[PDB]
């Protein structure tokens, strides 16, 4: 189909998703950039997905962290998600978009701006949220193993699908978990989606980057970057380790899962048939930049190798 202004979509249907790309692209982000609001508004869409238990309620990828802000944005898990949460209000607010659909549709725009990044499936028509999500079903970085699989396994994830999720971590920094050095990010390049997150989380410890007592943090190898202490016990707990590093250096599987179970996350709560495939009005994200290396003055000895069966790839140090 041909929309009003010549930009050509599979179905008729997505034209709407045009001149909010537009200017989104623009007024959120920074003009399509790969920075603090494409970061906010990722951890935005699983924030407001995974508030769904069938046991505890919520119902998932659908707005609910908009529409129910004034309960959800207090939960202790959503500590620094209410500067998003505000900056995408007014963009729900003028384009006549469900805020469910906005979140996923803002993230999945967001990714593809990042070097290495994918297009990741996106579908139109949740109707409006009509409940709040219930608080603590945000996993939190002080949760063990054990607790984050289960609460991911909860709601649909298996564990590998949880660490395919987690190359989220490779566009991302924290602000609130050491509230003194606020946009440190989880790996050395936040504006590139590479396994740069993946290799540094397995390097061993060797300073706190700010202050050196802070929950649900353990030592970074580097200064200028923060590690959780659930990405640090994900990298080797044997339930998860040989998949975290089956992702090192394998940019072609980064790219498919995450893609794959981003479009799972995107609608949990929802049932695909009675949306709409817009994944055409997606950007095209550029290819890679960089390849997958250890720190500068690094060597393998400085990798904390948790697969029994495989030994870790053998990187070069910048
Ligand atoms: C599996 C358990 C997870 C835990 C424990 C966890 C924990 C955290 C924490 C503590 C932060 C920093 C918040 C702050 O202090 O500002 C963060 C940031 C982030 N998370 Fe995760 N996360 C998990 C999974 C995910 C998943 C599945 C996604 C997928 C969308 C995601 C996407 C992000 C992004 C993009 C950021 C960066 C936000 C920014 O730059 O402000 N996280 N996460
Ligand atoms: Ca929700
Ligand atoms: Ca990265
Ligand atoms: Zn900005
Ligand atoms: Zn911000
Ligand atoms: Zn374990």
């Amino acid at each position: 189909a041909t929309c009003a202004d010549g930009r050509t979509t599979a179905n008729a249907a997505c034209c709407v998703l045009f001149p909010i790309l537009d200017d989104i692209q623009e007024n959120l982000f920074d003009g399509a950039q790969c920075g603090e609001e494409v970061h906010e508004s990722l951890r935005l869409t699983f924030h407001d997905a995974i508030g769904f238990s069938p046991t505890l309620g919520g119902g998932g990828a659908d707005g609910s962290i908009i529409t129910f802000d004034t309960i959800e944005t207090n939960f202790p898990a959503n500590a620094g998600i209410d500067e998003i949460v505000s900056a995408q209000k007014p963009f729900v607010a003028k384009h006549n978009i469900s805020a469910g659909d906005f979140i996923q549709f803002a993230g999945a725009v967001g990714v593809s701006n990042c070097p290495g990044g994918v297009r990741i499936p996106f579908f139109l028509g949740r109707p409006d949220a009509v409940a709040a999500s219930p608080d603590h079903l945000v996993p939190e970085p002080f949760d063990s193993v054990d607790t984050i699989l289960a609460r991911m396994g909860d709601a649909g994830f298996s564990a590998v699908e949880v660490v395919w999720l987690l190359a989220s971590h490779s566009i991302a920094a924290a602000d609130k978990v050491d509230p003194s050095i606020p946009g440190t990010p989880f790996d050395s390049t936040p504006g590139v989606f590479d396994s740069q997150f993946f290799i540094e989380t397995q390097l061993k410890g060797r300073l706190f980057p700010g202050t050196p007592d802070n929950k649900g943090e353990v030592q970074s190898p580097l200064q200028g970057e923060i590690r959780l202490q659930s990405d640090h016990l994900l990298a080797r707990d044997p339930q998860t380790a040989c998949e975290w590093q089956s992702m090192v250096n394998n940019q072609p599987k980064i790219q498919n899962r995450f893609a794959g179970t981003m479009s799972k996350m995107a609608l949990l709560g929802q049932d695909k048939s009675k949306l709409i495939d817009c994944s055409d009005i997606i950007p095209t994200p550029p290819a890679l930049v960089g390849a997958a290396h250890l720190p500068a003055g690094f060597s393998l000895s400085d990798v904390e190798q948790a697969c029994a069966e495989t030994p870790f790839p053998a990187l070069t140090a910048d």
